[PDB]
């Protein structure tokens, strides 16, 4: 007996990034050995930005990794993961993140609204995922846990 994930040798998300419209790192988190250090993360982030502001936004596939992404006003939002059989988990994390932000910020999740709520954002990520694996997939439940912390 074997399977493609007979062991968790991969992650549903390898990273989550949130960049301002020019590419400034508002937030980033990584769970995978490809980019564990700031210099290589900034390199991957500039790759991400180049590969996406020139593409038909919602998803891309870059450096062998699927990434889903979204943009609003002065903000770009990204979730990066493995490409084993699906991208729906990436869509799940991105939707959970954007909507949980929308509840805590109670704003258009624009640049200043994120900057004002960085801690809430960090704590939402700490409930959406753990160790690069999905942990919760309901945004208002994530928000309840962040609010209750």
């Amino acid at each position: 007996m074997e399977a493609l994930i007979l062991e968790p040798s991969l992650y549903t998300v390898k990273a989550i990034l949130i960049l301002d419209n020019d590419g400034d790192r508002l937030f980033a988190k990584y769970y995978d050995d490809t980019y564990p250090s700031v210099k290589e993360q900034k390199a991957f982030e500039k790759n991400i930005f180049n590969k996406t502001h020139r593409t038909d936004s919602e998803i891309a596939l870059l450096e062998g990794l699927t990434v889903v992404y979204k943009s609003s006003i002065d903000l770009y939002f990204y979730v990066i993961g493995s490409s084993y059989e699906n991208e729906l988990m990436l869509m799940a994390v991105l939707n959970c993140l954007f909507d949980s932000l929308s509840q805590m910020l109670r704003k258009n999740v624009e640049k200043r609204a994120l900057l004002e709520n960085m801690e809430g954002l960090f704590l939402a990520v700490d409930e959406i995922v753990d160790g690069g694996v999905i942990l919760e997939s309901d945004p208002q439940q994530v928000v309840h846990r962040v609010a209750l912390r």
